[PDB]
């Protein structure tokens, strides 16, 4: 079984969801995967100290909540392995300082330029097989590479070299009202998106702001070129129902766009009110938040411990007693 | 309550009788006045490459030789820096209270060589940083060419504290040697020119071959006189032997009356010498008892790590991170 490691930033959209979360919540008994909430990278940006660790524990609950098991999976909160800052600091030493500023002066932090090399770690600790990346991540998970293939050049083979997962994704989300840009989580309009934790009321003003065309008679009718916001409510309706596009389009002869946006507001929020009853549930459970770190951390320091151990034994460090 | 002090030795090179007179000398004998804490930084010297086994065996001669030097591990605390892991973990979280032009303007630092240097090259401050913080540390004695790094260990505790209330201690700074064949130039560590300096663990035989070559001058007729701009050399010789016998300058310019340079140069030899001669009768002993610096290592890096852990629990939760279970 592949190893597979994906970082999660503890700060999601319905793009995230059905196209690459929900299929991976079905993919953890064919794969080993290991999601790691990445507190000491979201440190890099300055915020108000207890809204990071609410939003650490929001983050670990929603991942519980879509599907993502604890025996199954292995999911924790990196900071409770030491092991990401030890391997961290030393592969530095094995980073060129080029390296890191030709990917992105005096008043950034040292975090900023430097996170690049934790994450190179982060991954390199599970020896693992597979990374799913966002598009903006290409250049970190090459530097990972790089990383790995020179340490393993000097000392032996220590770490396995990672390879990007390229997704097969479960659907294709475009932004609410720039139906030519894709639905992403750092955009700065949230009325592009749909949160994962949005309720039906705030589902249904955002679809019903979706931009649509001046098409008259309106139409439903999937057409990337002309009808691109119209074809994006019916991307994401059958992304949530399974139906093909053919079926929709039959099932909505004769009917506007008002009626589509009903539809389709209706079918996300019936997918997210289960996600957020499950949500409500975990998270009102800090009881439980706590065992699912305390169980993860320990099973990813003891393999991230094996790797350390053999990278401290290459690069020349007394063993501890 | 004591004043608690962090010193960091490199595993690597040769301590100087510079070093030892200049300074660890009077530290062995302060471990009952300060909280003494002595860190020997691998994680520092892999920021340039050598071969791994040499690396581990430095490590352990470092161990061996700080404590036939006379650090008590009863009294102080002495470790190897990567077995507490909660160096490089603070390490990690001061990167993002460090500016990266206070790292770019690293006099060793401030295009081309640049690109092609290893980032722990141009980080390791943030992780001296964090070696000293993680102590509470009031005092760290550090050399000059250190000056910039305590410097920026101590912008780095202010800013955090003024971010985040009072977590870390802000701290501060606390014999003459010279070069053999350059007295003019300080003896130092990192000289190239070996006979210029004089290691802890050199025999007697070579220490006093390289005594007898030392920088004199020409005066006519030769006089054993104090004089450092005109006589640099002598002024050194005697320098030395003060500081190993503690004989005033005067009550030496007086026992070399009518006296040559090679008297000098003998009685030298014979004190510097018998000086190392019984450091490394302790070295010897304590570098060839593997089971013995195992349980230094193990006890000093549970007391390490039994500060530490309070440190960094604290930073982690001034931070914002969830507290491990
Ligand atoms: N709007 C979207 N529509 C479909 N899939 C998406 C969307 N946003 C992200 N993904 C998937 O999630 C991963 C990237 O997520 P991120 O890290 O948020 O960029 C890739 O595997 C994509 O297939
Ligand atoms: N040749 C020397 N004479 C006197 N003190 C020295 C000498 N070399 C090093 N030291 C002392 O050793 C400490 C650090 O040495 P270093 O960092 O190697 O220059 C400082 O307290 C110095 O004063
Ligand atoms: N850089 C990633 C987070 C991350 C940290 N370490 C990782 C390792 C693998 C994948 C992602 C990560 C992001 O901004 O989203
Ligand atoms: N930079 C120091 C070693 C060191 C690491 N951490 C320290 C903390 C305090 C004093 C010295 C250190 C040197 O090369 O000599």
């Amino acid at each position: 079984k592949p190893i597979v490691f994906s970082g999660a930033q503890p700060s999601l959209t319905i793009g995230n969801y059905m196209g690459a979360l929900r299929q991976w919540v079905n993919m953890q008994d064919d794969y080993h995967c290991i999601y790691c909430i990445v507190d000491q990278h979201a440190i890099t940006v300055r915020q108000d100290a207890q809204k990071l660790r609410k939003a650490t524990l929001d983050t670990l609950a929603l991942y519980l909540a879509c599907g993502i098991d604890p025996e199954k999976s292995t999911i924790f909160v990196q900071s409770h392995v030491p092991e990401h800052a030890q391997l961290g600091w030393a592969l530095n030493c094995y980073t060129y300082f080029g390296e890191l500023s030709r990917m992105t002066a005096e008043n950034i932090n040292a975090g900023l330029f430097d996170y690049p090399v934790l994450m190179a770690a982060d991954i390199l600790l599970y020896q693992t097989n597979l990374v799913p990346v966002g598009e903006d991540q290409k250049q970190h998970l090459e530097l990972s590479r790089d990383i790995a293939q020179r340490f393993n050049a000097l000392y032996g083979d220590i770490f396995k070299v990672p390879e990007p997962f390229i997704p097969k994704s479960g659907a294709r989300v475009m932004s609410l009202l720039e139906p030519t840009k894709k639905m992403s989580k750092s955009d700065d309009n949230r009325n592009n998106v749909i949160g994962l934790l949005e309720d039906p009321k705030s589902v249904v003003k955002k679809i019903k702001r979706a931009v649509t065309d001046s098409d008259e008679p309106p139409v439903v009718r999937y057409d990337v070129q002309n009808k691109a916001g119209v074809s994006n409510l019916l991307d994401i309706l059958s992304a949530v129902t399974g139906q093909s596009i053919p079926e929709l389009e039959k099932q909505f002869e004769g009917k506007m766009y008002g009626h589509l946006k009903g539809e389709v507001a209706d079918a996300v929020s019936g997918m997210l009110t289960e996600l957020q009853e499950r949500y409500h549930r975990f998270r009102n459970d800090e009881a439980f938040l706590q065992q699912v770190m305390k169980d993860g951390a320990e099973k990813a320091s003891a393999h991230a411990s094996r790797t350390l151990k053999a990278v401290y034994e290459a690069i020349g460090f007394v063993a501890k007693p």
